[PDB]
């Protein structure tokens, strides 16, 4: 049966509108109290609220519009509402032959670190 790295990680496609998660492990589910079917087919934003720093979004969209990876401590909320620093790693998925296939990302809970 499927076993994943422990790590939360996210895949996206940015060749559907909205750049939508495609693939979340059970690490990511764990980490922010999802199910699959509720994460699978929405842009990653969800996870964003009223704490969230609009300057970290806007560093986020620039990198991605770069296609360039962004490591960044966010604000996030677990489906519960409980509010957590996500320590994001993102990047982009090139082809060998050089085209934009992909997003992947880290997530990682890091309130301890930071709080
Ligand atoms: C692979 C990937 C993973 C992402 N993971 C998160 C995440 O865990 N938390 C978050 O707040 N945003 C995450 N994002 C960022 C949002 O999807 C979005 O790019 C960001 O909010 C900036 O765009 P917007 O201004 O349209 O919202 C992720 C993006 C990608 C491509």
């Amino acid at each position: 049966a499927s076993e994943f790295t422990l790590m939360p990680m996210l895949i996206t496609n940015p060749h559907l509108p909205d750049n939508p998660i495609v693939f979340a492990n059970p690490a990511f589910l764990k980490l922010t109290g999802y199910e699959a079917d509720e994460v699978m087919g929405r842009n990653c934003r969800f996870l964003q609220g009223h704490g969230t720093d609009p300057a970290h979004v806007r560093a986020i969209k620039s990198a991605i519009a770069a296609e360039k990876p962004i490591d960044i401590d966010i604000i996030n909320y677990k489906k519960s509402g409980e509010a957590f620093w996500n320590r994001l790693h993102i990047s982009p998925v090139h082809n060998a032959n050089g085209r934009l296939q992909h997003f992947v990302s880290s997530q990682l809970d890091v309130t301890l670190e930071l709080v």
